[PDB]
């Protein structure tokens, strides 16, 4: 019986179900959005996957008699998946690796540290918001915007131009057959707004990091076509934001569950860091990424055939017991080295230096202003995210004031 992707057991106790898998075969087949694809749970497995480049990037590739079809496109026509894939992510080298040495120039961890001042404000503007007790969603209220005012202000964004697009970015995150006109329609919105966005940077530029990619370029890597340009701005901007709220949101819901792993970061402040390495691996945002088998790949015992489309469990890898003993346990004090939820290999994230500075930022903030911030429901009756693609809390009660 090959495992479905879409089922209930991959979104209710989901780790339990993803160690079962891993136990018996961590390189399977399973079925997904209609289509045969390759599961990969296991943390060896997972690393190597990552590693071996004849595991493709790219869904622009064309391949004789092929239909390549990553499931996180599902819905979008094809010039809509063009506006999405022409960046790093979705690169191979050389093409890759010209595009983020290019990017690289600018998105530097002076220009991240440059905003530190702005992270700290715009986190404690947001929580003087939302008073001194009583429930609160500290998603809608918090999580969700500090990451997006901080990638507005990082590309460029005005304000004018930023309680919108988050909406289509939601609805982009969940994978559903039955939504899939809906979701191509918020894809071709994101498009459309970025198309505006870059249009007003080139005649209007500024010191953020969208006019300055629009100006950067090297005597050898060239520079970025206006396609790869338009792209990286819309990759930037999405990615630069929903995976730091899924970060901010899980985070406080495993620390306002774990009141002994709080206590200690709130003890040791040179443990917070830590903490939010243990919060990625315990559970990763970015569950599975995608790959397509160019070549005939064999992977942990298992020979992948060619044109196969791989998931790569980033979050079943960090639960792996044997690269991370105990895994089911939050243990800020735990060594988090190796995790995947920053990638592995060449495509390793790039806003690494962004998102841990989000992290520690929010999280400080966040229970030190409220020192007894509590659930405002069940540990059990949280929504978790219906999505393998960025795992997440779009909505969590909190009293203030326990
Ligand atoms: C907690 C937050 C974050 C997590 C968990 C995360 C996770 C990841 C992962 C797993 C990858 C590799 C994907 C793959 O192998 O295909 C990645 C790539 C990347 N991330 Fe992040 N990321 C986060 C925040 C950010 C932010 C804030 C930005 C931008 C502002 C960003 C920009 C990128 C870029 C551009 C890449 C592509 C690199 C390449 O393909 O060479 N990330 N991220
Ligand atoms: C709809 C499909 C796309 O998803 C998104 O952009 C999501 C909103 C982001 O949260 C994703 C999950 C990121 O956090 C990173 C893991 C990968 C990212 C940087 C890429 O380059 C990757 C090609 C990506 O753009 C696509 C999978």
């Amino acid at each position: 019986t090959v495992p479905d992707l879409e089922s209930d057991s991959f979104h209710v106790d989901w780790y339990r179900t993803y160690a079962e898998l891993r136990e018996t075969a961590p390189v399977t087949p399973v079925r997904f959005l209609g289509q045969d694809a390759w599961l990969v749970t296991g943390y060896d497995e997972a690393k190597a996957a990552l590693s071996d480049l004849r595991l493709s990037s790219d869904p622009k590739k064309k391949y004789p008699g092929v239909e390549v079809e990553f499931p996180a496109y599902l819905g979008f026509p094809e010039d809509v998946r063009n506006y999405f894939a022409t960046n790093m992510g979705t690169s191979d080298p050389p093409t890759h690796t010209r595009l983020r040495k290019l990017v690289s120039q600018e998105f530097t961890v002076r220009r991240v540290e440059a905003m530190r001042p702005r992270v700290e404000q715009i986190t404690a503007e947001l929580l003087d918001e939302v008073g001194d007790s009583g429930v609160v969603d500290i998603v809608d209220r918090f999580a969700h915007p500090l990451p997006i005012k901080v990638i507005c202000e990082l590309l460029g964004v005005d304000e004018k131009y930023r309680g919108e697009f988050g909406r289509w970015s939601s609805e982009i995150l969940v994978m559903d057959p039955e939504r899939a006109e809906q979701r191509g329609q918020a894809a071709r919105e994101v498009v459309n707004f970025i198309l505006d966005l870059v249009e007003r940077r080139r005649t209007e530029p500024g010191d953020d990091l969208l006019s300055a990619l629009i100006r950067v370029q090297d005597d050898d890597d060239g520079r970025l076509s206006a396609d790869e340009l338009t792209s990286i701005a819309l990759v930037l901007l999405l990615a630069g934001f929903e995976a730091s709220v899924s970060l901010i949101g899980i985070g406080t819901y495993l620390l306002l569950t774990h009141p002994d792993q709080l206590a200690l970061v709130r003890r040791d402040p040179s443990a917070l860091p830590n903490a939010v390495e243990e919060i990625l691996r315990y559970i990763a945002p970015p569950e599975t990424t995608t790959r397509f088998a160019a070549e005939e790949v064999e992977i942990g015992g298992v020979a992948i055939p060619q044109y196969s489309t791989v998931l790569v469990a980033n979050g079943a890898a960090n639960r792996d017991p044997k690269q991370f003993p105990d895994p089911h346990r939050f243990d800020v004090t735990r060594d988090t080295r190796g995790h995947l939820s920053f990638g592995q290999g060449i495509h390793f994230c790039m806003g690494r230096p962004l998102a841990k500075l989000e992290g520690e930022v929010a999280l400080r903030a966040l229970f030190g202003r409220f020192p007894a911030l509590s659930l405002g429901i069940d540990a059990d009756d949280v929504v978790w995210r219906r999505s393998l693609l960025l795992r997440g809390i779009d909505h969590l009660p909190v009293r203030l004031d326990g």
